[PDB]
């Protein structure tokens, strides 16, 4: 409360560490469905069904231009990529499997790096 503060966690390296994690995501061999925005003109159903599209290149642009206020808003966008993927793709599809794999990959890096 007013003039009563918790000890200050060091957040000065958060931007650099998130960028490192995103680089490792971008270079994973199963990243290919997620590198660029889904083409809303060419993929039936995607625009109407998926209310907030998100992809690695969009996250990279937001990270490089100061659009994440903290490391949690960054994690929310990464998770959104995989939540969208589950919504639109069967678990037993190449893209469905890729999404499950990448989510597992991310959450381990997240825990090891910040928790
Ligand atoms: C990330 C993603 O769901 N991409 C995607 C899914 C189905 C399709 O027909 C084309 C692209």
């Amino acid at each position: 409360s007013m003039s009563v503060k918790k000890p200050k966690r060091d957040d000065s390296k958060d931007l650099a560490l998130c960028s490192m994690i995103l680089t490792e995501m971008e270079t994973h061999e199963d990243a290919w469905p997620f590198l660029l925005p889904v083409n809303l003109k060419l993929v039936p159903g995607y625009k109407k069904v998926i209310k907030k599209p998100m992809d690695f290149s969009t996250i990279r642009e937001k990270l490089s231009s100061g659009q994440y206020p903290n490391l949690e808003t960054f994690a929310l966008d990464v998770r959104l990529v995989f939540d969208n993927c589950e919504t639109f793709n069967e678990d037993d599809s190449d893209i469905g499997r890729a999404g499950h794999n990448m989510r597992k990959y991310f959450e381990k890096k997240w825990t090891d790096t910040f928790k």
